[PDB]
């Protein structure tokens, strides 16, 4: 209600300070990063990677993350742990489901999936005493059947602890609708709610639509852009053609229309990654060399070139997320 | 080539005895057991369930069992060390893949596949120094694929090693055949490949036909048999209609027929299960009571009553199993 849980352990609201809300140490699948930590180099290299990473972040104004990897994406949360005290940064860890969930998640029923979650919140993940401080949750295109299960197991999760729950949207179905009506069947406050990857569509009649009820919009894959690399089309099918400068002005075209108090932005990054072609994190690193330092190097800049209030700026990056993260019913 | 490497280390190829070539401790998915180990009581009820289990079978006559659970079910080879030291039996490790690779699997060449077997055979698994001794490989009523890249990393992995292969089979489609074609295009012999989950089908001249072609026939699903209960959809669609009796004459077909030398029996048991509808583990349980016990206890007898020697039985449970295991590649 006043603290949130980190990988080190609980802090105050006012601790968190300057908050990316959608990021990840590693981008994997369940129990890879130790079975095969040689595919990242090696686990120290990737700890060496991810901290320096932090660093460059945290040297550019950024104090917390919020580490939105589940269980399926591979989360080790003793990385995190490690990571976390290396660099000096917080982070929050999470439960939830993304979209490669294994056959054993695949046979469990809203009551179970919401058992896990609860388990991953109120006691620990795994063996660590380490709580998730956030629920993550996502949709394909269309929404399958399964996915409707993870969602409804999250909004409960979220109803019994006041952890909110950010989600993944993808394809140009309006996800972010499909989410909120089920969230709303399990009488989940909007405001509880964070619909992710909402800059990845120049529809902003559809976001506007959804800020009106009260959601929160994440704009969180600003860096994401094929920067002249259209001879990949592994790149192009996974990053995009639109600017990141196209990304940010969905920013202020939200702030100008009264929703700032609604916005989370992000960087989607990470410093590890296995759950696409083998090196694409290079061509990532390439892309977009600031890493998690490119939201408050490059992004805060543009927007306060843009005529961007400080007081304005200041709220979305640290005031929202501690709204947002706090546990609240 | 004279050594076997099991959870406890290695040990001489002559100390593994009666061996159960294809079994589980546990059937699960990757990091689960880790993740949420109440689905299963607790690990530690897990842990004394499974070492209750496998005395139970020690004390029938089984050594040594064969654990193919591979990553994408679930393996914890930690577990498995607890378990063999515990209940003083010889447990060897899988490497592989099975039906549920993940999308970080799913996205790697078979260069890459063959690295991974090969970490996990030539240095071990995770951080435990455990290397597996056998690599475990499954495809589908038709195969995918992503299977076939799978199956030729598990070839690939094997030539370099002499470590052999088991294999999963289902469907109507005789998948043995469509596995032998891959291993044998990238140079593996029969001779270390077990075709396994052959007694689902009561196809004998699919099976005498690999038999002569130099594989092992794994006969591992003897005590699956939904018999006893029809109020259950899931247990019909995952065991069987046939009876047990009916899976293990195809044991004594195939020794009449003279492939006694290339005969591997199991249960295909485990002591924890995720990967199907919950307490579908207590299912299992009421219909097998005997779990990893049930081949000495009832399907050895079932044979000598049917006139299969001693002899015969002895190099099925002892010989075939240390000739398959030992790592060989001839010449
Ligand atoms: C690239 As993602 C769906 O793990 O934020
Ligand atoms: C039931 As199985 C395919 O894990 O032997
Ligand atoms: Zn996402
Ligand atoms: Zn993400
Ligand atoms: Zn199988
Ligand atoms: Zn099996």
């Amino acid at each position: 209600g006043d603290r949130i849980n980190t990988v080190r352990g609980p802090i105050a609201i006012s601790e968190a300070g300057f908050t990316l809300t959608h990021e990840h140490i590693c981008g994997s699948s369940a129990g890879f990063l130790r079975a095969w930590p040689e595919f990242f180099g090696s686990r120290e290299a990737l700890v060496e990677k991810a901290v320096r990473g932090l660093r460059r972040a945290r040297a550019a104004g950024v104090r917390t993350i919020v580490d939105v990897t589940t269980f399926d994406l591979g989360r080790d949360v003793r990385l995190l742990a490690e990571v976390s005290r290396a660099a000096d940064v917080h982070i929050v860890a999470a439960t939830g489901m993304w979209l490669d969930p294994s056959l054993t998640i695949r046979m469990r029923s809203v009551v179970e999936l919401t058992q896990f979650f609860l388990r991953e919140i109120q006691h620990g993940i795994e063996d660590t005493g380490i709580r998730a401080g956030i629920i993550k949750v996502a949709t394909t295109d269309k929404m399958t059947p399964f996915q409707e299960l993870v969602l409804r197991a999250a909004a409960r999760a979220s109803l019994a602890t006041g952890v909110p729950v950010i989600t993944h949207t993808e394809g140009s179905q309006r996800g972010g609708e499909q989410q909120a009506a089920i969230f709303e069947s399990e009488g989940l406050s909007p405001s509880r709610v964070c619909i992710g990857h909402s800059d990845e569509t120049d529809d902003l009649s559809y976001l506007t639509a959804l800020a009106a009820r009260g959601y929160l919009i994440g704009l969180d894959r600003i860096p994401h852009n094929a920067i002249g690399l259209e001879d990949n089309a592994s790149a192009t099918a996974l990053m995009g053609s639109r600017s990141w400068q196209t990304r940010a002005l969905l920013i202020k075209a939200l702030i100008d229309q009264g929703y700032k108090k609604q916005i989370l932005v992000s960087n989607d990054w990470l410093f590890g990654m296995s759950c696409y072609v083998t090196n694409f994190m290079d061509v990532m690193d390439s892309v977009n060399p600031d890493g998690m330092a490119f939201i408050p190097l490059r992004v805060i800049p543009f927007l306060r070139e843009k005529g961007t209030p400080q007081e304005t700026l200041a709220g979305i990056t640290v005031t929202n997320p501690a709204r947002f993260l706090s546990p609240t019913l």
